[PDB]
């Protein structure tokens, strides 16, 4: 398992924040989104299977990775919907064109399913793991962390994230199956040094879950997305996992129903890339070549 990062940082500046990404290659774009409370490091290990067949994009969200904080942060900060401003607008400015591939993970996959409903004709396929593909209950969610996430979803949240960094702490090497190195945790722990609001993105995120009902603005955003991708023949590739975190049971029989659809199943729990990477690399690799041909 790699510890390096993939390629080189760049940044440009969007609305008026400094967002970091990495962008290798030519051709069509590939463009990988981490979630919470990853960034484009998730991607590290895989992103090399995909060299030669297109144009290799991962961004950093904002708050997250090498991307700039919000100032001033607070609960009102990074919610979903400021989330896709800033990510929405450097995918803009990256001219990436209209035969995009889509690698997504998380959070990254909500951003990612929206963008793609937003500009279908733009999209020739996606792959996703691990994903936000539909409303959820409490029941549809990993036991071992219902109360973690209860808590980040109260007034716990605040000294749970911000001064603790639970999320970075426990809930990352929780669902992971291997132990990663110390290298590798610290890249993950890197944005997230300082205590207090650099760890407000690790906290906005659980509280946008589509839980219960709740928020309802998220909910229905996974409503309009879900219904497209459950009708589109836009290609897919559906990454499962075993024993996977939020895509199992009925969440799992559900995504298993949508069309055109290429599936693997891989060991992991949530954060897949860190115990399957050479699988998912080139499923992913075997899934872009499919499209290159029969798009001639
Ligand atoms: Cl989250």
């Amino acid at each position: 398992f790699g510890v390096e990062p993939y390629g080189q940082p760049k940044y440009l500046e969007i609305a008026g924040k400094r967002m970091a990404y990495i962008d290798e290659g030519k051709g069509d774009a590939i463009v990988f989104q981490h979630g919470n409370p990853t960034s484009s490091y998730l991607w590290r290990n895989i992103m090399p299977h995909l060299e030669g067949l297109g144009r290799l994009v991962a961004c950093d969200l904002i708050g997250m990775g090498a991307s700039d904080k919000l100032s001033p942060s607070g609960p009102d900060r990074y919610s979903y919907g400021e989330q896709r401003d800033f990510l929405f607008a450097l995918w803009d400015a990256l001219d990436l064109g209209d035969h995009v591939v889509l690698v997504l993970h998380d959070w990254g996959s909500a951003l990612g399913f929206d963008w793609a409903n937003q500009h279908r004709d733009r999209v020739q396929g996606i792959a996703f793991m691990e994903a936000i593909v539909t409303p959820m209950t409490w029941a549809d969610w990993p036991p071992a962390v219902r109360g973690v996430f209860q808590g980040f979803r109260s007034p716990q949240g605040e000294p749970m994230a911000l001064e603790h960094n639970i999320f970075v702490e426990r809930v990352l090497p929780g669902a992971i199956l291997r132990q990663l190195s110390d290298e590798e945790m610290n890249h993950y722990r890197r944005p997230f040094v300082n205590g207090g609001e650099d760890r407000r993105p690790t906290l906005s995120w659980p509280r946008n879950l589509p839980i219960d009902g709740e928020p309802a603005e998220v909910v229905a955003l996974v409503n309009e997305y879900r219904s497209w991708l459950e009708e589109t023949d836009m290609p897919k590739l559906f990454i499962n996992a075993e024993p996977g975190a939020i895509i199992t049971g009925r969440i799992r029989d559900y995504v298993r129903s949508w069309p055109n659809q290429t599936e693997i199943t891989v060991p992991g729990v949530h954060f897949v890339q860190e115990d399957s990477p050479e699988e998912i690399g080139a499923a992913i690799a075997q899934f872009v070549r499919r499209l290159r041909s029969a798009a001639g």
